[PDB]
């Protein structure tokens, strides 16, 4: 959905 490293942005 959002631009993660794939998944979600909490690595972002």
């Amino acid at each position: 959905h959002e631009v993660p490293s794939g998944p979600n942005p909490s690595s972002n």
